[PDB]
DNA sequence: CCCAA
DNA sequence: CCCAA
DNA sequence: CCCAA
């Protein structure tokens, strides 16, 4: 069935911010599996507990772009997202119109891994096919996105969205208006935005915007979206104008703009894809497969030097992720000689970026951790960095690569990641077992807070020592002990 | 003997516009064999028939440039180009002084197709050693070329560089006298200007600028000439200008004059070649030959980033034929998984850019042209834009493609074609035989219109429908009849 | 021993200027072997003899840099350079807290070949892994030299740097004192500047820069130093500014100064070598190895395109040796086939950048140099152009390729070689023995001067007379007849 | 080798 | 094929 | 690996 794919996705793959295809952005140890259709239909069901605050808050999560720019992904309160992905499977039948638009590229899909969202998934060369028949024939291409779509989604827009605004401000119960508070309670009871990361926020998404894509539609525009990115293929100067403004319209009609820095009008032909994607694949050392093993495995030289024309093209143009795609090109044909120099240029590198981070574990088995204790430094140093500029991908990633390789890690880098306070760095330091009197501290400070929202920002740390009989839960439901007793872990083991 | 062979060159060869060696800038449909030394000399010795206007007009085509600019070929009716080529080939011992120059690269040659001219067929690397044998010693280089060189030659100086410019003024038959008095019958007895396309008007031009190329050799300077464009290599800069100015002299004793613009005087050592055709050879995926078919096979991903590159490079520098040269390196490469990608982006690019539409029919083989009925909306749209833009080299070779394909062509674009009156266009028209009836009220609005110039610029469209007895000779004269009765077909099938 | 090893290579191997390791700036018919330290030794202890004019000048070599700028060479005086060298040799326990400097990367030591000093042998892949070690947690690198550091060397400051400033002003017999007058009577005896070329001028260098090293280590600053060039990686802007302030301190102690226009901060991650080193090996045809000679023997249009690209770079940047490295890169994978035409190409670039002249040699023994004599005039045009340009070089590399391949010389060329009056030239003019009797006439022009210093910028061209027993020895000592004695030639043959 | 002029 | 949105 | 400084 897919309507239990639907479930098992909602809970087991997409609850974390797994959308990511290539690399995730949250460390492996983290994962919802574990998590069945069963528990959360137990957790809906229960009743039990009082709060005095409406709503729950999230855990979140501050992941840099490429442009070092700050991104926040929130990890739901398990009780709110239980009852969300309960509202949202029980009603695919309803909802599933969304599978069925042809202008949004990503969607819900049965994958092979379970999620039903992933991100770029499709690769470039099937969106290479599409794009050259979408651009043919039109002089015109228009890239125009929301300006803070998933941030300034009005809740109260979801039954709009579903039964049309004037019949559903009339009826002011029906499906959506409970799928309106179920995902208003997900995020302290706030009408305006939803958390990203999970996949019933992105479902919301889905069902808000299709409705903008079915009224462009209507009037024959060629177009499509990824998400909240609209690109729309015109033969005419007047006509892409008239998509400009339709789709600013049918936008503001559920509260929602444009983004005019990133909405821009070029001439075609142009490139499908970005520049320095073409240049980067022009210069590639791995861009030629000789069906061979030995032929393709990369000089030191070469490797290097494609590097260090990624760091120019990167400064020079700062456009897109030059150096995240250019090290991906080159990281799986390397050879053992030159696996220590081009891990100590991505340490260079995931320090002064921590987008590049993440590579470090496909090279972290090779190269000898212990070594003349350098490696040390450079983790801790990054860790410090991290610390300092106030980043999660890359803190957590590098407290993964630390503890999952019996690496030290330093008390007063420590005390800097107890000053930041980033939730998933202290579950990874709570795992570490090392700690624990300081993960004490910090959640009995939380605790003596009296804040609900302060609990429910670090619920995914006081679930992590109710699972090892280290801490009471703090909730006095009983969604916590129903995880505990049919085995729910968050950092689960193999 | 070679007399023969120039015989056989002018009328077989090289009086269709033949003159590009990669591909044609005719389709192959029209084609000039069929057409033997005795019909020229026999429709030269015929003298029936009346004309109330002196001269002939030329059958007209516009052929985008690079920068899409139109060039305009001319198809010389064959009663002017019959007498025309019998007195240029009567007299080769008094003309092929134009054989024997040195700095004319561009000239009649036996070649072994049978063309006297073919442009760029010595190859780059042949040009390479000559131009780096050129360029050593000297410090300064000079481009200057003739401004309107074709289009404003003065015919009567075709005797003045024969025998002197005084001798001739003072004289007013020679033979040059009558060559002069063929290439303006060739032309609506004009004599400003020659056509362009055949090779007895580059032979012309040969004569006009053999005199302004031996007065620039006595003087010791160091140049080569294509055609037109005039490069030399100097020493000092005053070499340069005083170069400049005795170029200057000679031709303003023809009537000729410098491009100003396109003249420019560059610092050595500058590149052999363009720049941009250094950029797209490093970064080409087929710059070394592995000696096996299987290894240079290229993937989709490099001709696709190598095509997206060659955008960019056209698009960020617009001095050359980027695209078109970039084509031409990787076209013949492909393997049968990437063809139809490749189809689709250079049906995207053909549109947007007319040039190249030739290439398509090198890929039209192997791409199932039926498919889901797409491609025959391809090749309309590229049809109504071609009908548009007035190119008739695009909009000719895609009539070419639709036919031999077996493609249909949409009524409402060929209401297009006939408002846009292009003679080939209309002749491949006429060759499909469907659009008969319009065809025929064309060339019968033609007919009451009573001027022998408007029957003149479509000749070959009558002399089409006179061979497939569908139509009456439009003049007096028997040069059709006698075209006709040995056999003379300008769209021959094997 | 190490000792024997300084001797060995201060006199027969680092006596000239070959200290460049890819290629030698002087041609290796110039030699010092067969110079042993015994001749040395005898030399020194030579009291005959008298000399007006204190100290000694030195044979002048002009070398053309990158940009065409000349870089001032000096071969010393064998009386000078062997008291000097004996000197440094005698007290090399006191001399050798050079060689373990850290921060020094460029510094005696053993070679293979024998020579101490070698610029740039580490090569870039040891030097890429230090870099990416180094410039690890620092957002910053600055990157200063000395204004005129070899040109402006006070040599009293020697003695300073061994024992203190203010110890050695009280003082004011020690063996750094003898080292300071032997420095002086190397050059003329002045105390601003070193000779460049030899390695005892580079040891004084050495021994002068260490304690700027060792008070810059003393702060715990983290700093790499190549001759006079100073790099520094800083976490701050605040650390590196004061690296700037405490080096032009502890340099304006020794009367040394930093070159401002040189000196620059940048913003950390940049790249490990040169932006173009990394455009021409993306580009580069040889940077993949196939591991069969077949498969990396280069096409004629793969060098041809490099070359073109490598030109259009280094006109573009200039900040480097673009064409240097390029041909460097595709000079030893060529074919029979396109040996001609890159040797054309390297004539041409060579005439235009005489830095490219000594790459001839490695493509002049598969090029038949007699040809139609076109070879000559190509040599003898860039001998022309080399004596006009005042460039030593160039120059005597096109001399020593003349006579080595019995290739005639003109005698306009060999009077303008005469009105340049560079020592080598002459030297190598005199090795062809044709033209002995001008050789005399400007000899006996200088030996009719009356100057010492004169004779001593020539004493190279006078003891190769001298040891082919065609002229007197100017000089009354006997360090001559030592040295032919006991069998010095600067002119060794195999 | 593969353009243009 | 290998990014992002 | 292949330059410079
Ligand atoms: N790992 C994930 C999961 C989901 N999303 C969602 C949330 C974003 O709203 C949407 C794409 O929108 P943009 O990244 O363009 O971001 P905004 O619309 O918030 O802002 P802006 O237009 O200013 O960039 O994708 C994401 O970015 N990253
Ligand atoms: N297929 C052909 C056959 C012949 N020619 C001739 C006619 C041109 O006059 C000559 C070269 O001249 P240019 O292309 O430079 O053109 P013009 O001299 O007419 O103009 P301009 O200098 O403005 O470009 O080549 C051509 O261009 N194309
Ligand atoms: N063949 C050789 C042998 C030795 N050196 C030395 C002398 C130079 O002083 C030093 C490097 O310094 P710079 O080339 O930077 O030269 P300067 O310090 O004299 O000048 P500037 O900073 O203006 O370039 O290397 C050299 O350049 N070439
Ligand atoms: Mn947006
Ligand atoms: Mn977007
Ligand atoms: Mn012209
Ligand atoms: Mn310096
Ligand atoms: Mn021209
Ligand atoms: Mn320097």
């Amino acid at each position: 069935d897919e309507k239990r794919h639907l479930y098992e996705a909602l809970l087991r793959h997409n609850y974390f911010p797994n959308q990511k295809g290539s690399i995730s952005e949250i460390p492996p140890c983290f994962s919802s599996r574990t998590f069945t259709p069963e528990i959360a239909e137990l957790i809906s069901s229960d009743t039990s507990g009082r709060r005095s605050l409406q709503g729950y808050d999230c855990v979140e999560y501050y992941a840099t772009r490429y442009n070092n720019f700050p991104r926040t992904l929130s990890i739901i309160h398990p009780k709110a997202y239980s009852k969300l992905a309960k509202h949202i499977h029980d009603n695919w039948e309803e909802i599933r119109f969304i599978k069925e638009n042809e202008n949004s590229m990503i969607k819900p899909d049965m994958h092979a891994d379970g999620r039903i969202i992933i991100m770029n998934y499709e690769d470039a060369e099937t969106k290479t096919i599409r794009e050259l028949n979408d651009g043919f024939g039109r002089r015109f291409k228009v890239n125009a996105d929301i300006s803070g779509c998933f941030t300034n989604i009005y809740s109260h827009s979801i039954p709009w969205a579903v039964i049309g605004v004037n019949n559903a401000k009339i009826a002011l119960k029906h499906w959506s208006d409970k799928l309106d508070y179920f995902q208003r309670q997900a995020k302290r009871n706030e009408t305006h935005g939803v958390p990203i990361g999970p996949a019933t926020s992105s479902i919301v998404c889905e069902i808000i915007l299709s409705a903008v894509d079915k009224r462009l539609r209507d009037d024959g525009f060629l177009f499509r979206r990824y998400i909240d990115d609209y690109t729309c293929y015109c033969k005419t100067h007047d006509d892409a104008k008239e998509f400009l403004h339709l789709l600013g319209m049918e936008l503001s009609k559920y509260k929602l703009s444009l983004n005019l820095h990133k909405t821009k009008i070029t001439n075609l032909p142009g490139t499908l894809n970005d520049n320095w994607v073409s240049l980067l694949n022009v210069n590639s050392p791995t861009k030629k497969r000789f069906t061979d093993q030995d032929l393709n495995k990369l000089s030191s030289s070469e490797v290097i030097n494609f590097l260090d024309y990624a760091v120019q093209l990167n400064t020079q143009v700062g456009g897109g992720s030059i150096l995240k795609y250019a090290i991906s090109l080159v990281i799986n044909n390397l050879d053992e000689y030159t696996i220590t120099q081009v891990y100590d240029y991505l340490l260079n590198l995931s320090w002064h970026y921590p987008m590049l981070i993440p590579y470090l574990g496909v090279l972290i088995e090779h190269v000898y951790l212990d070594d003349g204790d350098e490696y040390k430094n450079k983790f801790n140093e990054i860790l410090s960095m991290c610390a300092e500029n106030k980043c999660s991908d890359g803190m957590a990633w590098t407290l993964y690569f630390c503890i999952k390789n019996n690496i030290d890690i330093d008390d007063d880098v420590i005390e800097k990641i107890i000053c930041f306070g980033d939730c998933l760095s202290l579950c990874l330091l709570d795992s570490s077992d090392i700690y624990e009197e300081k993960i004490n501290n910090f959640v009995s400070d939380i605790i003596k807070l009296d804040y609900e929202y302060d609990i429910d920002r670090y619920w995914l740390l006081f679930y992590q020592r109710f699972f090892k009989d280290k801490a009471p839960s703090p909730y006095n439901d009983k969604c916590f002990d129903i995880m505990k007793g049919y085995g729910v872990d968050f950092m689960p083991d193999e």
